[PDB]
């Protein structure tokens, strides 16, 4: 509305990237004191510890873009177990799993598909869906993301 926030997501971006790393991205939490979350990897195999000493410097210009008393905090974290599926070897790493899918060979009114990945040969995942015996190619997978069993 009022706030150039995705300037300030370019401007940390810009010299992140300049420095050599692959993946930088943001969160922002609604507060009395406005409050970053930062995402950031390389493909050079960095540690979050040296990732949070960048960080550290991400938080020395945050420091002095906005300078009025306590305006503002930043939380440091890696993507996690939460990110959707794309690589055949870690669609080999989740057999067992349930997971829901969308496909690319398809156009909008296509399903969203939910089954059980039982084992990824060569590009055929093996699976289970509404109870039948059935494959993907992996290279037709467009997203997908991981289901927890119930309990």
């Amino acid at each position: 509305m009022s706030t150039l926030e995705q300037k300030l997501t370019e401007m940390i971006t810009a010299p992140v990237e300049a420095l050599g790393f692959e993946l930088v991205g943001i969160e922002f939490i609604r507060g009395r004191t406005s409050t970053l979350r930062i995402y950031i990897d390389s493909e050079d195999g960095i540690n979050v510890d040296d990732c949070a000493d960048v960080s550290h410097q991400v938080s020395a210009v945050l420091d002095v873009e906005d300078p009025i008393t306590v305006a503002y905090n930043l939380e440091v974290s890696s993507p996690g177990l939460d990110r959707p599926l794309f690589t055949a070897e870690h669609y080999a790493r989740f057999v067992g799993e349930e997971v829901t899918l969308v496909l690319r060979m398809a156009v909008q009114n296509r399903r969203k598909w939910q089954g059980v990945i039982k084992a990824v040969d060569g590009e055929m995942i093996t699976v289970t869906v509404e109870g039948k015996d059935e494959v993907f190619a992996l290279s037709n997978i467009q997203k997908a993301n991981l289901v927890p069993h119930f309990a």
